[PDB]
């Protein structure tokens, strides 16, 4: 189904790149200086970049969730929570319905554990003893408009 | 003059956005689901983003130049120089001939001085007494493939 620019930017990038190529490869009377092939490549790549950004924001949220699981009384948690709210709001502006299935929590959570362990060593905190590289919650949990940092930390303890 | 994607990405973005709009606004028989207006907006914006990136890299280089002017014997200079080489190589991959005139050293150097002063306070170094918000060198100096950090620092002392 066709998606508008506004309704689903991610799907629009792929549909528009495909449409540009279809037009370019069919018509023999378009202006030669109009570079539909590289335009399509750039539009397609912008879609990929949106997904990379959403993926990164979920990762960063997960790192702070894991850090609070390891240091649940850290005074730093107030800052971590503020960061998470900021990232999550940006995530809600970036995700689209067609992008949801592409958010790979299995890969993201693994990378978040590796990153969180390094960051914990830096602040001289030992990681959760039970800390697992296996995602405990689906991607949807973090994409939820009502995602709650402190509730998530509490449910993933102790 | 028409510029290819490879020859000048920055000029290509503007020429292609203009060409997309010209085509869209003239033909009555293009596919309705092909969104040439928003494609043109995105392509145009990518051009702007390239210039923003180049501008940022020149700024970051200037900050490290100013920091070494204030702390010319700092052991940290080796790291600063390494950072500058990395940023400068990325800058050389980003700049294009049509973008050169848009690199505004008067604005960039001012912002670099403000940033450098804050960063110097953090490392407990007083700024150059003669440190000026007025750019002492043209944008071209930093865009030069043969830009030399240490030579620049030395010429801007003492």
């Amino acid at each position: 189904e066709h998606k508008t620019y506004e309704a689903d930017l991610f799907v629009w990038c792929q549909q528009q790149a495909d449409g540009l190529r279809a037009l370019s490869r069919s018509r023999r009377d378009l202006p030669d200086d109009l570079d539909l092939e590289h335009i399509a490549e750039e539009i397609e790549d912008m879609g990929r970049s949106e997904l990379r950004e959403a993926t990164s924001l979920v990762r960063q949220i997960c790192v702070r969730v894991i850090m609070a699981m390891s240091a649940p009384e850290a005074p730093d948690r107030a800052r971590w929570r503020s960061e998470v709210v900021s990232w999550h709001n940006l995530l809600l502006d970036t995700i689209t319905p067609g992008m949801i299935d592409r958010i790979d929590i299995g890969v993201i959570w693994r990378r978040a554990v590796s990153e969180a362990k390094a960051a914990l060593i830096e602040i001289n905190v030992a990681p959760q003893a039970g800390l697992s590289f296996q995602a405990p919650l689906p991607a949807d949990h973090f994409l939820d408009e009502d995602f709650d940092y402190d509730a998530t930390v509490a449910r993933l303890g102790p």
